[PDB]
């Protein structure tokens, strides 16, 4: 259906370039220019022939954009480039081969080739992106993360209180280097009560301008049709009227908690004079316990999750386990409307009937980040950069199980209408060209819109907005979003591996996605996109690891699938094959993964001898006391 | 065959009661009192009915037996213990309920019962390990192995030497703690020559007292058939000559070796002032690259085996693989009288004959030992507790792979004179109830009869000793024997692990050569076996992941053996207990194993504030820096 899937790349790139017509003719609007250009504002640059951006894109070379926003961020575009990388040589050479028993050798041949190649430009981009994280670190400006390491889990004592506890612990243990500390206190109801004040808030401003556009009263009880059993006639008395009671409690709440002893949770922010200092403690066991004093490195004071420092220490397995059971739940469940959309991909009704398929299934996994998002955030990590981390590696095991083995099981399935999965998994190619379709080059061409936030700040304009200098505030179009960007090149990477010695059509697909995707986010990266927290590109050693399982997982279909031909005797190759890439896996793991788990005690004290040169005036004491407080507590 | 298996097992009880009685016979001799009392002379308390050793020997409780032996000692005696706990109710359940599909869900649950058991004792003996390891760590005396580290791998300068190089290093990254360094020489040859004129003046002393018996003169050139093509014909004078020349030899190389620059070969001994201080650089990676500078607890200037200093870390893993190619040779080519010995596994000619395979194969495996110690010194690892750690995990594969499985494989072939493994099982039995026999029972009772030191010393008394005061040097039974005696215990635990829920009749065997070792090993450790190196209990994370391996590979052959019942259904179980087997190891891993692998800060503080206290005219450097050196530079 070579001719189908013409017709469908050929609606597919006109909606691409029809999306990126739109957003020209928007940037050039004066009004939206806050959201197309949400940067420079909250970095403070800017106030207030078509299709230049794409050029504009490429200026501003690697260090400029590291400087400008982020290592994350540079890393995570870097990405691409290393799709790239791998996947041009094996596009032009498996197409050359394949396209215009000696070819079983062949094949053979090819995988070793694939995989060597990969490898070798895995191992590559890990020394680089390891040799920017130490430079970065070197040269990053002075943060309290830094000097700070957080403890978890301080036993309990009878008499002695947590504070003093800490305080004897580390002058005993660390003298002459621990400076301070911080105990983290159960404010999760007085933030509750905060942000349902802002809401209320929020409401009472709604309905005062609605008021002053049309003096009238309205009686619906937040829901109108089925909501609560009342009227609240005018409802800005209302609104008065409990603002002013959840005042009292928040008044009230702030004087229990400030002195409630209740309150203090066993865990604390030891801070100390030394990056050196911090290094020792934080890589080291501290007692007989592996249960006790733990100690990690403590998160940016804008990092910390605040409401999951409450979580005991000892529910955290059961957590883990309940989540485990709760993914196993989502991921069975949710084969209903992936068999759904395979059995959809069952003129110009056929073609847009096939289709169908891709924006089916991507409708599906539409609220999937947001939901991982949730069970992670229900699961105890205490800091933004962990949760997006875990959340990615969930989605990850999610498209794995789902997208592509439960589509290939059920388009099996389906065309039956005891394994035979070597001859079922090529003829999805249609299906997977589809998908790759659409959630790619469609995908990105709608991701430069900025219509979800475009049209948020439009409404809160019209509809919310009472005074000015809120419009700052009123944009914020979050992070790169890695939890839902990363895993999404994860299964690129896995059927462009899986499907190349077997059915070559699929690899330009993903060469234009990684392409375009490439510009976009580089371009939206220059432009929009705070970064909310700022990591030292740790998630790294994670993308590695899932590139080689990726891997793995390609040359074990490989062998699998040629065993069509009777009495292959492939498998003294395609057993060793894998058990030399997992070796590989180990060697680089061993090589070069400590730069990035591992802080060198050598470069804590040079970093700190440059900084006691430069600064001899640094009143750390008073820098480091006063953060690690709370957001409330400020 | 239940009465052949009676004929030998009697015939090996009547050995080895003849072995006690000629043991005990020789024990009241006063001429090898220091051969069968070793001990109380290298520690230097003795000088110089009828079974009344074995009551003896349950005496002196667990602390004075390790303040009287080494830690090491004990723990390794407690293996047995852990056996005997384990399979006692092993034995009695399994022997119970299999001896007077219903039997199938009978096997099922009784594996489960035998895992849970199994893994049940093992954590108990793990935590109960950890807390003896944590107090005989803490209450240990002084030595120079916990002040100081050993850096390997100095990265060359072009005009700045390594001691130099290691001295600013570490004043530069360890200041107010860094003590003392000494840098390793590379005195092989010095060594070697010193280790030739030992023997050479042996020799002298030999034929010395030859003369003094009889004036004569041999012309043989040490082999007297096919020797060197000289004579030699009175030979002394000739000793003289060569040790002479030797000497001249010895004085140039000291002269040469203290003052050559390429001698000095980058690594060194590094001591710290504080436990604390070591503990922290032992733990912590110390620059840019997981390849330089790295740090490793120093061992016991006994313990270190200088000839292993000299290999450059660049060939390590070179070695690594070369010698993993010549264990897997070995393993391989070693499948020939394994074969022979299970042929021999074909009425006091039959049942000897049957008796027969269990003596051959033993004495086939005699010299294993030493050679998987000739190969692991080969490899570099610098020290003898790791050498013997890594000699014993080779013969642990060894048995794996060849004494057990070769051995069923090769049963299964010759009775055929496409896997039947789990019926060909059952039937091998016999053949290792024999070899239960021979190398546990029979093996005990001989070693308790220390027949080859004790010949060892009458004939040095005889021929080689010229004066006195020497019979304490020529009396030396070396350590306990880690590596030759722990793989022995592993292969047993497999034997009784994987034959118990199939064919029970083999347990009682393994019961009463673990109370017979228990006992006779406890007498030993008591009475002989000096220990060379004073590790802290170290190797018990090695023996906890060898049962739990072991386990597994029972759990793996039950589910193979069943499918000879159709469709057997038991693949939802007996693949779900393998990987909470995984689980478990994993969380006893990480819940205790720290206690073994790391040193808490805690604890080295405690320990130093102590010592400070107790202890406050204590001249460290002088104390640290005169040790290791060398044994010749001495």
């Amino acid at each position: 259906t070579l001719q189908d899937i013409g017709v469908s790349a050929g609606i597919n790139i006109l909606s691409a370039f029809v999306f990126f017509i739109i957003f020209a003719v928007l940037r050039l609007q004066p009004f939206n220019d806050r959201v197309y250009f949400s940067k420079w504002y909250l970095k403070g640059l800017r106030s207030s022939k078509f299709l230049n951006w794409m050029p504009e894109a490429l200026k501003m070379p690697e260090p400029e954009l590291i400087d400008h926003a982020g290592l994350d961020s540079v890393v995570y575009l870097r990405i691409y480039w290393l799709g790239l990388k791998i996947f041009t040589p094996i596009a032009v050479l498996a197409w050359a081969v394949l396209v215009p028993s000696m070819r079983f050798w062949t094949h053979i041949v090819m995988a070793y080739a694939f995989t060597i190649w990969t490898c070798y430009v895995l191992m590559k981009e890990y020394e680089t992106i390891a040799n920017m994280r130490l430079q970065f670190v070197a040269s990053e400006a002075r943060r309290p993360d830094q000097f700070t390491v957080l403890v978890r889990n301080v036993p309990p004592d009878a008499d002695e209180s947590v504070s003093e506890l800490v305080e004897h612990f580390f002058l005993v243990n660390h003298p002459d280097h621990y400076l301070t500390h911080q105990v983290v206190c159960n404010a999760n109801k007085l933030a509750d009560l905060v942000k349902k004040k802002k809401k209320l808030q929020n409401w009472l401003d709604y309905y005062q301008l609605k008021y002053a556009r049309n003096n009238s009263q309205r009686i619906m009880v937040k829901l109108g049709f089925l909501g609560l059993w009342g009227q609240k006639v005018d409802a800005i008395e209302h609104y008065i009227a409990e603002i002013d009671k959840i005042s009292k409690e928040i008044s009230k709440e702030r004087e229990e908690v400030v002195n409630d002893p209740k309150a203090i949770m066993p865990a604390a922010f030891v801070s100390f004079k030394t990056r050196w200092a911090a290094a020792v403690c934080a890589q080291t066991q501290q007692t007989r316990n592996p249960t006790q004093w733990l100690t990690e490195w403590a998160p940016e004071p804008r990092d910390v999750f605040w409401s999951n420092l409450a979580i005991p220490y000892v529910s955290l397995t059961v957590r883990r386990l309940i989540m485990h059971v709760a993914f196993f739940f989502l991921t069975f469940f949710f084969i209903v409307p992936i068999a759904f959309v395979q059995s959809l991909a069952t003129f110009m009704k056929s073609v847009i009937q096939g289709f169908l398929p891709g924006i089916a299934l991507k409708l599906f996994l539409a609220f999937l980040p947001s939901i991982l998002m949730i069970m992670s955030k229900f699961e105890g990590f205490t800091s933004i950069s962990s949760l997006e981390r875990r959340a990615a590696f969930r989605y990850y095991i999610f498209n794995l199980v789902n997208v592509f083995l439960a589509s290939v099981i059920a388009g099996a399935a389906f065309e039956q209408l005891p394994k035979t999965i070597g001859v079922a998994i090529p003829m999805k190619a249609t299906f997977f060209i589809t998908y790759i379709m659409v959630d790619g080059w469609a995908g990105v061409a709608g991701e430069i819109l900025m219509l979800k936030p475009l049209i948020m700040f439009h409404l809160k304009n019209a509809f919310l907005v009472k005074t000015d200098k809120d419009r700052e505030e009123a944009m914020d179009p979050g992070s790169i979003g890695f939890n839902t960007g990363e895993p999404r090149i994860q299964l690129y990477f896995l059927l462009g591996l899986v499907y190349a010695p077997v059915t070559p059509m699929l690899l330009p697909f993903i060469l234009v996605f990684f392409a375009l995707a490439y510009i976009v986010y580089r371009h939206q990266i220059i432009n929009v996109y705070n970064q909310e927290y700022e990591s030292a590109a740790a998630f790294w050693p994670d993308v590695h690891g899932r590139v080689i399982a990726a891997l793995v997982i390609s040359q074990l279909l490989l062998m699998g699938l040629l065993g069509t031909k009777h009495a292959a005797l492939a498998a003294p190759f395609l057993i060793a094959l894998p058990v030399l890439t997992i070796g590989f896996h180990h060697f680089c793991k061993g090589r070069y993964e400590p730069a990035f788990i591992r802080y060198p005690l050598q470069e804590a004290m040079m970093k700190d001898t440059l900084e006691t040169a430069r600064e001899p005036n640094l009143n750390l004491k008073g820098y480091l006391q006063n953060a690690y407080v709370h957001p409330v507590f400020k």
